[PDB]
């Protein structure tokens, strides 16, 4: 089972699934092999009813699609549609929070409110919205209107791009026509241009993709901004992760998906019903996180994270998971059928994301507390039904220090230099105690033994004094393996990095270092890493393609991850991907994405499936940036 | 060659291509066989980097996608993305015309103007925009603003749906949640909900698809509305079709694509340069149409149609095609490589639709006349270069009477009943002289011998007294086979239909009947058939699912055609498709689309590849509607 997952709690659950005859994601993968090589390489098109068209990677015919579409065009069109689908997810999440904020301040949903007034005014100021002499609710109405306006064409481009990157970066992107005109506008234009008999030039297509990836970045940033206004900006928190956070004697409720609009409320209401839970024979309600909505409540409230991504079914296999409360994205629909075998109640809540066989509760922000109580009562009923059933919760968990929003990082650094908080970080980049910065992002993928690439790459980077930050299921992988426990700094970190983490930790009244890896939050919170990097760029007076900063989607899966990697390249970062995107069927497309894009944006993809080799490539990219700044390396 | 195309001019060009070694669409199809059965049946997913996933239609594993996605979910997600891509094309076309109108009336593009003032005021009145005491340019500004506002969420739903269908139909659709909130909003929501780990209930997914198809309908209707304001509403015209409209002694210039914003201008400027062309040794500039932009200039100006869809390369094979001027959609990218062999200059004009190897001219509405002259001068240069080269233009053409906008049809009927123009049509439906109405729409598809289904079905329907209307490449097929020549009424039409066509024709001072089939225009002009059918519904006080009206996408290809067929079903029509959409891998999805949707919208798909059988099925659907109205059949 260590060939399927490097997580020992997952391995124990895979044994239980096997002996109980419950099919898992790994079993469904094995049944899919050998997978189609045309699709793996990108050399398949279904964009019209003349298809499917395929192109042999090598050999004889077919060499071209029926309409004349070349391998270059077919690969670039497929990739662009993946970018657009990722942008649609992140920006659908942001749009939902924009509507929630509007309703809150219009008096339509009093379970929601402005919790971070300071963040609200800073966002308004960034967008140019006047705050002097205005009520908070009017400022917020204007912020929510601005958010919604970025989805369509107007007299300004997308402000959640142009106001969040350095002017010099905006200017480079504008010169190549890459600034998005509106988020949903770009998604639709990608769908148009990639339909049959439209765009058929690989460079043109891929420039469209870069622009659409910036619409994804805007959605991410808008989502983080709005969630912080509504739910609070994260600050350092301590909690736990892995399946041992489940408790046999409690009602275990997992929040799963991405958008915390419902699950932030579940967290609050769950505490009101501790007595209702005690009356049903439980110790209380134990809310735990899966995937990114789990990250959201971990970062803001310290809710422990049960599991992530590819291993999500395993939480059910314990027999102790009484409810799994779903919104959207990254939820394996297998959970609805597994729940018949495990005695979990799987509940959907969003109109556009239902799963046959799950119970649907039509969550409305206007009724949020009511809906939360209905859902929690279903989970209490389910707890009662398992009275006397044995469960098998692996007694495996890690300690997690998290909550490192960019504001939190700046505040922690300010204890070393109050009026120039980024300077201590920069000083230690220059002196070599911090070699550079690597962001780990994205999913697990069944093709890769779970967490193997994240942990292998991270270990090598940390020994080489790289400051490692993480989000999403990259953060999940690292937290489940101990990389968010400061007790592991001595074992994992190079001496320079250890010195820096220790100095910041001690200056923040911890008597110990910051953790080895800094958890910056959910997938939309990749935007927080952008904020940090853009602030460093501003403080140094350079663009992001000169900073020693890289990204790694070391085990990517979702279309969202393809969008994030593409905008990481578009904003100027060397960006590793550790699973093969469907591009290898076209050498010209591969060469654009891994080489000639450097001449447009300064970033580039590093496609490398071997994690030891990927780490060496990422260190080489960091060290080239250091050399370009005249620094030793 | 009659196995590839039933058009004899096409067959002659296929022989020339063969002897010259020029590969065609049919050759590229043959090289693709056997095509992938997983993609043909819809049982393939590439929505994440764990894929590709496939499901065997029958037999053993794989039976389910890696994430747990069932055959039902995979098929419904693929179909929804096709609908969204079609909506993106039609609505991208409409959005471009909205921006053009705005620029015209703001004084930024004086090659464009309000040509149909009456249509402008009727549209404004339909949308609720005040006209009394307003300047035309201000009314039009408000119309263009309304058009752009329908792309995003606002306080009203999409007005180019809710204002164009009967209230009773709007009410049915609203009750099922199917009215779109914004065109690009729906496209993006489809992309979101169909991404990995989101919507996974076939009924829910397909309801989303129906709603997105109504966003496509809105784009179509908005496109026709704006094009009529800018370029004039069609009225009856006589011209010719097929490759014999090319002239060896003239500069032959094809306009090809969909959006007439540029090609309406090409038509005007071409007449100014007749002397510049004569000086280069040509008789003049012979503008001819391909595909839908050809339909647009055919309907408004009588420009002859050269060819359509699958046979577009054949116009180049003659050796006489000096330029092919491209905008977007349905252009085989093979044209850019064929042009090296044929001596045609292929010119792209739109930033989002380029083809490697073609010459790009960056058309701007503000510079339209200038750009047109640059493009026509390239075509004149190309004519000169073929001085003395033999060409082979098949001496094959048909006469075409066209220009039957809904306004034109109402006006023609008004000659039989001035104050109740729809009543003569209804009287003849009731008395059986007109059995019902069939709209032919969509593309040719290389899988079907070109035009065979359109002409086989149309012949059977016309003998059974069905009023046949057509758009797009369905109109192209029918025009190239003589179905728009009134001289063919005696041979093709039943006695009842002949009597009606003759009475309307004679009352319109023609001394002869209307043509056998009424050409209602381009693909967006399917919206004109909706206007006609909705007006008939309003006049009868019933909804569209009670009228004896059907649709047939008899040879469909493009994602756009899938969107149109889906909205035809959603507005209440029995809708035939004569090529297999990728649905047969899921019986539950097939049953929804061909049967249980009747209970939601009253329409339904009829999937039938055999055209004789399809005609019988369409007649049965018409006759069931007649019976539901208490009429003989
Ligand atoms: S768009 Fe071209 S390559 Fe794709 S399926 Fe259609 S014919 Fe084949
Ligand atoms: S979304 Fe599911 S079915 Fe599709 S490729 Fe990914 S794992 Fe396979
Ligand atoms: S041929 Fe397998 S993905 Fe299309
Ligand atoms: S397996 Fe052929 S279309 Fe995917
Ligand atoms: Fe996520
Ligand atoms: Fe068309
Ligand atoms: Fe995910
Ligand atoms: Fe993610
Ligand atoms: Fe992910
Ligand atoms: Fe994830
Ligand atoms: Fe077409
Ligand atoms: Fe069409
Ligand atoms: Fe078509
Ligand atoms: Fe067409
Ligand atoms: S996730
Ligand atoms: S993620
Ligand atoms: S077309
Ligand atoms: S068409």
């Amino acid at each position: 089972q260590n060939l399927k997952s490097t997580d020992r709690a997952v391995q124990q659950m895979l044994d239980k699934a096997k002996r109980e005859g419950i099919q898992t994601v790994w079993d469904r993968y094995e049944a899919m092999k050998p997978q189609c090589g045309f699709g793996e390489t990108g050399l398949c098109c279904r964009h019209c009813l003349q298809g499917p068209c395929r192109i042999n990677p090598f050999g004889d015919e077919p060499k071209v699609g029926i309409c004349g579409a070349t391998a270059e065009v077919i690969v670039a069109r497929g990739l662009d549609r993946s970018i657009a689908a990722g942008a649609a997810g992140h920006s659908g999440h942001a749009k939902h929070l924009a509507h929630t904020l509007k309703k809150a301040v219009q008096g339509k949903a009093a379970s929601y409110m402005i919790k971070d007034r300071t963040k609200l005014h800073s966002i308004a100021k960034r967008l140019g919205i006047p705050t002097e002499g205005q009520k908070d609710e009017d400022i917020a109405l204007e912020v929510a209107k601005a958010a919604l306006a970025d989805f369509h064409e107007k007299d300004t481009p997308v402000l959640w791009v142009t106001t969040v990157l350095p002017p010099s970066r905006v200017k480079v992107l504008s010169a190549h026509g890459l600034i998005p005109a509106g988020i949903d506008h770009e998604i639709a234009e990608i769908m148009h241009r990639t339909s049959m008999g439209c765009d058929a030039d690989a460079q043109n297509l891929l420039l469209g993709g870069l622009r659409c990836s910036l619409a994804d970045l805007a959605g991410c940033y808008m989502g983080t901004d709005l969630a912080d206004i509504l739910f609070g900006t994260p600050a350092p928190v301590v909690t736990e992760s892995n399946l041992g956070v489940l408790k046999a004697d409690a009602v275990n409720v997992a929040v799963h998906g991405h958008n915390p609009v419902l699950s932030d409320i579940i967290v609050s209401v769950s505490k009101e019903m501790e007595n209702e839970a005690r009356a049903a024979g439980a110790t209380g309600i134990n809310v735990v996180g899966i995937c990114c909505t789990g990250n959201e409540v971990l970062m803001r409230h310290g809710i422990p994270a049960c599991t992530h991504s590819v291993s999500q079914e395993m939480a059910m296999i314990t027999g102790a998971l009484d409810a799994m409360i779903l919104d959207y994205q990254c939820i394996q629909p297998s959970v609805a059928t597994i729940a018949e075998c495990t005695g979990t109640t799987v509940i959907t809540t969003m109109e556009m994301s239902k799963i046959t066989g799950a119970t649907h509760v039509n969550f409305a922000e206007e009724a949020a507390v009511e809906n939360a109580k209905q859902i929690l009562r279903l989970a209490i009923d389910t707890f009662k039904r398992r009275k006397g059933k044995p469960v098998e919760i692996p007694n495996i968990k890690t300690k997690v220090v998290a909550g490192f929003s960019t504001e939190a990082i700046i505040n922690a650094l300010s204890k070393l230099n109050a009026n120039d908080p980024l300077k201590p970080l920069i000083d230690n980049v220059v002196n070599g105690n911090i070699r550079g910065v690597c962001l780990f992002a994205g999913c697990n993928n069944v093709k890769v033994p779970q967490d193997q690439n994240f942990t292998t790459i991270a270990r090598k980077l940390l020994k080489q004094n790289v400051l490692v930050v993480a989000t999403g299921c990259g953060a999940g992988a690292l937290m489940r393996h101990g990389f968010m426990d400061p007790a592991n700094v001595d074992e994992l970190c190079g001496d320079g990095l250890k010195a820096v983490l220790t100095a910041i930790g001690e200056a923040n009244g911890l008597g110990g270092p910051l953790p080895p890896v800094l958890h910056m939050g959910s997938c939309v919170d990749n935007s927080r890493a952008v904020a940090l990097v853009a602030a460093l760029a501003n403080r140094l007076g350079v663009d992001l393609d000169r900073l020693p900063v890289v990204a790694s989607a070391a085990e990517a899966m979702h279309e969202k991850a393809v969008a994030i990697g593409t905008w990481a390249v578009t904003i100027g970062l060397p960006t590793h991907i550790g699973v093969l995107p469907p591009i290898t069927g076209s050498l010209p497309v591969t060469q654009i994405l891994t080489s000639s894009v450097k001449d447009i944006t300064g970033g580039y993809f590093i496609v490398e499936l071997d994690p030891e080799t990927a780490a060496d490539k990422l260190l080489a990219a960091i060290n080239e940036r250091r050399a370009g700044l005249g620094l030793p390396w």
